[PDB]
């Protein structure tokens, strides 16, 4: 089964700033979610072309950033098996995402371009 868990803009910015991710991050964070994922926890990317696949609500990529359920390499910067963002909770997605956005920015995502430009204040979540 692949049954979503899907978070709402709100319900993940709530669950997001309760994890101690500043707020004015969370607009930024929905949004990536959304264009990412849909909000799902879940959710597993098709292979990228460089052969490359990205995990969870943040579409953490396993070459890099998480370590495949495979033997491959994985950089796995983040110190975590990408299976593991497969679960209820966004923690570990969350998480992994706070290094990647403090290691190289919000431009990591390639859906940052849905998301750069004027959002609605998070606020109304809170």
């Amino acid at each position: 089964e692949a049954e979503a868990k899907t978070f709402t803009r709100c319900s993940l910015a709530r669950e997001m700033y309760k994890l101690g991710v500043p707020k004015n991050q969370l607009a930024r964070w929905t949004c990536i979610a959304e264009h990412e994922s849909s909000y799902n926890t879940k959710a597993v990317g098709s292979l990228n072309s460089n052969g490359s696949r990205d995990y969870g609500i943040f579409q953490i990529n396993n070459y890099y950033w998480c370590s495949p359920p495979s033997g491959a390499f994985s950089y796995d910067e983040c110190k975590i098996k990408c299976e593991d963002f497969l679960v209820d909770s966004i923690e570990p997605a969350v998480k992994c995402a706070q290094l990647v956005l403090k290691q190289q920015g919000w431009t990591a995502w390639s859906t940052w371009k849905y998301c750069d430009g004027t959002l609605p204040s998070i606020d109304d979540c809170f």
